[PDB]
């Protein structure tokens, strides 16, 4: 409350670790299906079903442009990319399965670097 705070968390380093995670999703084998924009001409369904659309590149750009305000803001877009990935596309699919194992592969690094 009013001149009554927790000690103060070193958020300092916060850019270049989120910046260096993206790095490692960016280049996962796993990542092509969240690598850039779902094109919304060419893919029947998307633009109404998935009202934020996001992906790796879109993230990339906003953390580079100072667009995420705290880490948190940062994680949920991250995990916004694999909850579409999932209300589109069946478990039993390629890209399915993709967006299962990068979101393990993300949560980990996420607990391991700032947990």
């Amino acid at each position: 409350s009013m001149s009554v705070k927790k000690p103060k968390r070193d958020d300092s380093k916060d850019l270049a670790l989120c910046s260096m995670i993206l790095t490692e999703m960016e280049t996962h084998e796993d990542a092509w299906p969240f690598l850039l924009p779902v094109n919304l001409k060419l893919v029947p369904g998307y633009k109404k079903v998935i009202k934020k659309p996001m992906d790796f590149s879109t993230i990339r750009e906003k953390l580079s442009s100072g667009q995420y305000p705290n880490l948190e803001t940062f994680a949920l877009d991250v995990r916004l990319v694999f909850d579409n990935c999932e209300t589109f596309n069946e478990d039993d699919s390629d890209i399915g399965r993709a967006g299962h194992n990068m979101r393990k592969y993300f949560e980990k690094k996420w607990t391991d670097t700032f947990k």
